[PDB]
């Protein structure tokens, strides 16, 4: 299969060989890099980076805009919405922008795919032809755990704190700190960060319980609800519960956890006036027609996508994808 | 017309005639009492009752639980239920409870009609049958704003805080005290508030502004957002958008504000699997055809809630209003 490097919340972090590890910085860092060392292996070089702000009064850093450099291109992920700064006018577009569920879907040809939930969260596909040949946060992809802690000089570090700094783009940038404790800077809020994130270890999540241990996300949760005291707690309890759901979600199992009073969606809003074809897909529906994919082309290499998906009735069956609503031909 | 006392929030109150103040108390107080001084006027004696409890770390109160007392009968409110504690065998049951929207409806013969959003809010609705024969928070209904500051003995007092102190219940709960400035409490909180609350003044409600001056409402949806830092701040914002809302809807005009980005509903969760029958509607239906209220009775006469409601489809019109799902024949 295809490992996933996966950064949520605030400083969450997921190696694609399966490190754990947690890291706040007021800076800019690079997550996946290509041709380390300048070794370009007859390969364009792709670089993604993020740019972190410091949001709350603890000190905890989220996530608030990604850039991705590849083949000369520069794309601006930030406000919900696509920006294209880089043009390059030889040669051929090779990202595509689509939207499925509450994930925003970029595909490149070279075998990199990135789902944003446009808030805080991102996640990383590789494919395995890129083996031990990447470097950055997420580590080389060799399979090993161990050895993820590369200091930018193929030297192992067991300072987190060097290991993320190592990686820092802005040269004039402060040095990061040990991050304080969340729920003893806020005692009050404890209590109801326990109740809302007690959800994880109820009956909804007992199928993935056993394939997937959730201490660590239960963790992330609690922290993440102690330190969310800025405005907007819930977004940051939708975003970590929504992290483990697509966790859980990769291995295969599906669970239905959203409710109307716990993170709710109004697929509604979509739908036409005297029509109705929108509903919520927990698992996600495998492929759609489209006016971009046609019914004999399904494309289901992504798997684990969730949120409001059109179905479209039997009369017009195709999506337009561009205008929302069904289409009878798609030019 | 009929007028309506409406209590929300942290101590936010209107009167029957027009007054607004705020008052916040950790005790139990009276809204609205019949056959003040004893004197049984050919009525039976209702009292509608409100319990307090310290929510946040301000200092601020909010409602938590609401008791109705009429003819031997006791109605509790609470965790989004009704629970009957007194029941008297003889006579007949006078309330009927019925769920619309998002609110819960309760009915009585004299002339009595309660709306409670199951959170925080309840507003009160009075026949003008009862003018100038009710004492209690909501004050006098004698359509004069200046003398309903009653201190339980036909006494005006301009003391806000002992007029609200006067109507306490228990004798033993402590007297209640100056309120503090939330967001000079919590500054930090002060700009998310501000932005959140900045849709009041948008052109959402452009059509109300002329109507209704959304100053006082502004300001209490400020002062909330900078108090409700316990948790569910995005709870307490809902709550004060949708009395406003409610307020606009009072007048006549409808005012379709809800967004998936703000304050979202689930309406498609109540579909039946392979079903598609409800919808959101801001105005809300007149009448729908139910097994208690048939096509021929409609019974139009509270107008302003919102909500999810089904449309059934023209094959079982009626909906069965407790299996939650359009029936052919209701028994
Ligand atoms: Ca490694
Ligand atoms: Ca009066």
């Amino acid at each position: 299969c295809l490992a996933t490097c996966a950064v949520y919340g605030d400083g969450h972090y997921l190696t694609f060989d399966g490190q754990s590890y947690s890291f706040n910085g007021d800076c800019e860092y690079t997550l996946v890099q290509n041709h380390c060392g300048g070794k370009d292996s007859t390969q364009d070089s792709f670089r993604v980076v993020t740019e972190n702000v410091p949001c709350g009064t603890t000190g905890t850093t989220c996530s608030k805009a990604i850039k991705i450099f590849l083949g000369g291109f520069e794309l601006k992920l930030s406000h919900g919405k696509v920006e294209v700064i880089g043009t390059d006018e030889s040669q051929e577009v090779p990202y595509t922008i689509q939207q499925m569920g509450i994930y925003l879907v970029v595909d490149t040809d070279i075998g990199l795919v990135l789902l944003w939930d446009k808030k805080t969260s991102i996640f990383i596909n590789l494919s395995p032809e890129f083996k031990g040949r990447v470097c950055g946060l997420c580590g080389n992809f060799d399979d090993i755990a161990v050895n993820d802690f590369a200091t930018r000089s193929r030297s192992v570090v067991g300072d987190v704190l060097e290991f993320g700094n190592s990686w820092k783009l802005s040269p004039s940038c402060p040095d990061a700190l040990a991050p304080k404790d969340p729920c003893t800077a806020n005692p009050f809020r404890k209590s109801w960060a326990q109740k809302q994130c007690s959800i994880l270890h109820g009956p909804t999540f007992a199928a993935c319980h056993a394939h997937v241990e959730p201490a660590r996300y239960y963790e992330a949760c609690v922290n993440d609800a102690c330190a969310c005291d800025s405005g907007g707690d819930c977004e940051c309890f939708c975003t970590a519960v929504a992290a483990y759901a697509q966790a859980c979600h990769e291995v295969g199992l599906c669970v239905s956890w959203r409710t109307p009073s716990i993170c709710p969606l109004f697929c509604d809003y979509y739908n036409p006036e005297g029509q109705c074809e929108w509903h919520y897909q927990p698992c996600g529906v495998p492929c759609l027609r489209t006016c971009r994919n046609p019914r004999g082309d399904c494309l289901r290499d992504v798997r684990g996508l969730e949120g409001c998906y059109p179905k479209c009735p039997p009369e017009a069956p195709i999506f337009d994808e561009d205008k929302m609503q069904c289409v009878a031909t798609c030019p």
